[PDB]
């Protein structure tokens, strides 16, 4: 699709067999989701942004589907205000910025 | 122009007749710039991000030029690591997300 930015660019993703909403975020390097249980082993990590650092669980090679497009990559889970899709998966689905 | 997302989407902006670099960010509602001393009146404000909140000063009606395109609006100034161009100015330059 072509998404304009008059509203937050929130879409539906599918992950773990669950449906969620997430923000398409060109200003994020990584993908951060709210607390959930995913199958798999995970490692503790830290990530930062405005306000500071949070602790997250890192899951690799996770299948996610973003507007019907498949991506397979690293997902961090932790206490984010919002589900964020970052550049690690935006590139996999062929996302660009245009103006 | 079309910007790919392999790297962070950093572009040149002109503000106050000075050039800076800034991140095009579809996940920011607001525009946040590094500390600098603009003339003008300001309001104090708090904005949040992944790790919590920071204090900023709010300036309205600022002209920024982004890759040749002008935009005019509210800019928040404070102790950010990176200059962030948010949706309030992105919409004005006709910027879209495409995949
Ligand atoms: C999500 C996280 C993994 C990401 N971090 C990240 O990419 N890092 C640390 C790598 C890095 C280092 C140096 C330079 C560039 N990038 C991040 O926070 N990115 C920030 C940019 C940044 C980078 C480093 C330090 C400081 C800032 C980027 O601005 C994101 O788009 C971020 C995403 C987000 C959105 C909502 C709530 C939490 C996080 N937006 C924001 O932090 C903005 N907030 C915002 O727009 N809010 C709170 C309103 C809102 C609410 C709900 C939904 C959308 N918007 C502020 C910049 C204004």
């Amino acid at each position: 699709p072509q998404i304009t930015l008059w509203q937050r660019p929130l879409v539906t993703i599918k992950i773990g067999g669950q449906l969620k909403e997430a923000l398409l975020d060109t200003g994020a390097d990584d993908t951060v989701l709210e607390e959930m249980s995913l199958p798999g082993r995970w490692k503790p990590k830290m990530i930062g942004g405005i306000g500071g650092f949070i602790k997250v669980r890192q899951y690799d090679q996770i299948l996610i589907e973003i507007c019907g497009h498949k991506a397979i990559g690293t997902v961090l889970v932790g206490p984010t205000p919002v589900n964020i899709i970052g550049r690690n998966l935006l590139t996999q689905i062929g996302c660009t910025l245009n103006f």
